[PDB]
């Protein structure tokens, strides 16, 4: 298996994608990036057009088998000491990872205040921002790391170091 699996959660415009991308570049060939939405995009290939056709379909597939997209994304991942799962959204995603891989999971939440998100171009979109996809982990209470990436955030170097501390041994 991988030695550690980092599950990243965050709302859009939080900077989770920015931080995961920096972390991937730093860890280079010690890590694999995994996107559990990739099986959904790959099924579609075989923007509102994507959402209209895929949101209800993916919700129904996950309602029938909570791990379907997590299993598909992990089956296709190269084994590397560190796995970065950049797009965990639901409690059932964390549940599937913990059931499958046990105590090598670490959960990381990236957060940003609404003023900061608006500076990054955030405009409230009903049905995106009120949706399970953006809100299902808002009340999760078992985070290993929470990264403030809004008002009062640490330096980018210190943010990355707080995550790298998880994989440094």
């Amino acid at each position: 298996s991988p030695k550690i699996i980092l599950l990243f959660s965050g709302k859009r415009k939080s900077g989770k994608d920015f931080l995961t991308d920096h972390l991937r570049h730093i860890l280079a060939d010690k890590c694999e990036i995994i996107k559990i939405s990739q099986p959904i995009k790959t099924h579609w290939a075989k923007k509102e057009q994507y959402r209209l056709e895929m949101i209800k379909w993916s919700e129904e597939m996950r309602n029938k088998d909570y791990g379907c997209f997590c299993k598909a994304a992990c089956e296709n991942a190269a084994i590397k000491p560190v796995w970065i799962v950049s797009d965990i959204r639901r409690k059932t995603d964390i549940r599937w990872f913990k059931e499958t891989y046990g105590d090598i999971i670490r959960t990381v939440r990236i957060t940003a205040d609404d003023r900061t998100r608006k500076e990054r171009g955030f405009q409230f979109q009903v049905g995106v921002d009120d949706a399970t996809s953006e809100c299902d982990l808002d009340d999760y209470n078992d985070w290993d790391v929470v990264v403030n990436n809004g008002e009062g955030r640490d330096s980018l170097e210190e943010q990355l170091d707080s995550i790298l501390k998880l994989v440094s041994n």
